[PDB]
């Protein structure tokens, strides 16, 4: 339909400019006959998921790298891709005029955008809020009679979620994570800093906190929203660090184990929301496999845990094989799910870099690595931020695939938006990762999957400056002759039948 309006802000590539009356979008998906492939291409030089087609031929013209599909080697099935409807994201979106808001939401959730099917929802406030609050700040309310949803939920988050779901083609799954409990449940009486639940698993504080999960699910269900899963705590390890600056609730692995076993698991099971899944960890994968060993070798905890949620912030010092791979080896029937990523929260990282191709590459590289190590899904952090990377009440300003400049009723789609979209748009839920064999050492990152209808999708990322000639072989169709340019990402799709 409408192409990208490029704009440069002095970094390595361009953003795409959208306003109240214009945003770049796709035509409805349409895919060609057997023997033809579809290629979507994004480049640092400015191409943004541009579509072209070509032949899959019986003859093998290329003499360079060959990537050979191996559809009989089957791995994990995919849950999906998405981002977080934080307070900061919803404030930025709702400060656009309504027509602009819809172009933003369609960008993420529609088939004319990139088909997100996962939304992470914080349970009350986190750093990406403009104030500190929980749903039950009234102290010594252990039956949670004064549990209530504030304006952030009822006015910002929930209406936007409702609109995302209306616009979405695919069913969207909601995932909830709490940052802090009511402070009168905490050893330190504060929203942040080093503190855990008071007492011990099974007691009144732990039972009240588990009841808080049910109260949250009831509240959202009253607004006609139901959750696929919750996490046992966002970044539980952070709450063990002296002086941690934002909302946290510390658990040791043993404390998470016992809380799930004694309190959260049974309470969820004894509730009308017993079908909601429980994900453990929700933290840096450096904590793996140890956290998995502690929780999952206890059968009274393990029976309640559906999967393990990981954050990407320490991926660089923890190789995937030693963490995701060793965890899948030890517990092959517990899914791994990437529940949060963002660029710009480390020091030295300037918060927002509009047009940064480098930060787009970081996203796709991470997604490819996750997929090659059994991860079933990948979830961005804030869906939208302002040009400073906020709001954020502790000024932990970070980057986001969409940056909203409300003073101009304008938002910018970063290279991160398109690098994610090379996956989210073309790997529907239930797709299965299959083998892809490289014929020789190379600089590319690639992954192959099969849609539920048996058709093929391959993503090829080139992080090097050099053009790499490439052949992709499907044993049942033939040879796809192409080139992966320097600083590019491609998604290929083709029927196999
Ligand atoms: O704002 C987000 C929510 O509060 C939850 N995750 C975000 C907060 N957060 C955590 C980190 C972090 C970064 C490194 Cl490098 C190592 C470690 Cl252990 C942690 N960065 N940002
Ligand atoms: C909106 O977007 C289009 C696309 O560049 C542009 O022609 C138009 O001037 C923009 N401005 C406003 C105020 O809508
Ligand atoms: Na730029
Ligand atoms: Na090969
Ligand atoms: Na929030
Ligand atoms: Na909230
Ligand atoms: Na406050
Ligand atoms: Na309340
Ligand atoms: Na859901
Ligand atoms: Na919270
Ligand atoms: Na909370
Ligand atoms: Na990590
Ligand atoms: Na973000
Ligand atoms: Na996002
Ligand atoms: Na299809
Ligand atoms: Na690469
Ligand atoms: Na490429």
């Amino acid at each position: 339909a409408r192409p990208c309006i490029p704009k440069s802000f002095g970094y390595s590539s361009v953003v795409c400019v959208c306003n109240a009356t214009y945003c770049d979008s796709f035509d409805p998906p349409t895919f060609p006959a057997l023997g033809t492939f579809s290629r979507y291409e994004s480049t640092r030089s400015g191409r943004r998921m541009e579509l072209s087609m070509g032949p899959i031929q019986a003859n093998h013209t290329g003499t360079g790298l060959l990537l050979t599909l191996q559809p009989e080697q089957k791995f994990q099935k995919v849950k999906g891709f998405g981002g977080a409807m934080t307070d900061a994201a919803a404030l930025n979106i709702l400060a656009l005029s309504p027509p602009a808001q819809n172009l933003l939401l369609k960008s993420y959730f529609s088939e004319e955008g990139i088909g997100y099917n996962i939304i992470r929802v914080p349970m009350a406030s986190c750093d990406f809020s403009i104030r500190t609050y929980t749903y039950a700040d009234t102290p010594d309310d252990f039956q949670l009679h004064n549990f209530s949803l504030p304006e952030e939920d009822t006015k910002l988050k929930i209406p936007l979620i409702h609109r995302a779901l209306q616009l979405a083609q695919r069913p969207v799954s909601l995932l909830a994570s709490p940052w802090t409990s009511p402070t009168w449940l905490k050893t330190n009486g504060a929203v942040n800093g080093k503190g855990s639940l008071k007492g011990q698993p099974g007691d009144i504080y732990h039972q009240t906190w588990a009841r808080y999960f049910v109260k949250f699910l009831d509240a959202y269900a009253e607004h006609k929203l139901q959750f696929w899963a919750v996490t046992a705590e966002n970044e539980p390890s952070a709450g063990l660090l002296s002086g941690y600056p934002f909302q946290c609730l510390g658990f040791t692995p043993e404390h998470q184990r016992d809380f799930i076993a004694r309190d959260l698991g049974p309470t969820l099971a004894n509730s009308t929301h017993h079908n909601v899944r429980l994900l453990m960890l929700d933290d840096q994968r450096l904590l793996l496999p140890h956290w998995a060993k502690v929780v999952l070798t206890d059968p009274e905890a393990a029976k309640y845990v559906h999967g393990i949620a990981v954050h990407w912030y320490l991926d660089f010092l923890a190789p995937a094989k030693a963490t995701l791979g060793e965890t899948h080896r030890l517990f092959p029937n517990t899914m791994l799910f990437a529940s949060e990523a963002c660029v710009g929260s480390k020091f030295w990282e300037q918060s927002v870099r509009l047009g940064s191709w480098d930060r787009g590459m970081q996203y796709s590289h991470s997604i490819i690595t996750n997929l090659l190590y059994h991860v079933v899904g990948w979830t961005d952090w804030n869906l939208a931020l302002n040009p400073e990377g906020g709001p954020n009440w502790v000024r932990n300003f970070v980057d986001s695939p969409i940056i909203v400049d409300i003073t101009k009723d304008t938002f910018y789609k970063q290279p991160m938006f398109y690098h994610l979209g090379h996956f989210s748009k073309f790997i529907p839920e239930g797709s299965q990762r299959v083998g892809l064999v490289a014929s020789q050492k190379n600089d590319l990152d690639a992954v192959a999957l099969m849609h539920p209808d048996g058709s093929a999708v391959v993503v090829v990322l080139n992080r090097s400056s050099k053009d790499v000639p490439l052949t992709i072989k499907d044993p049942a169709v033939g040879f796809l002759e192409t080139i992966s340019p320097g600083y590019s990402i491609h998604t290929y799709l083709w029927h196999r039948q």
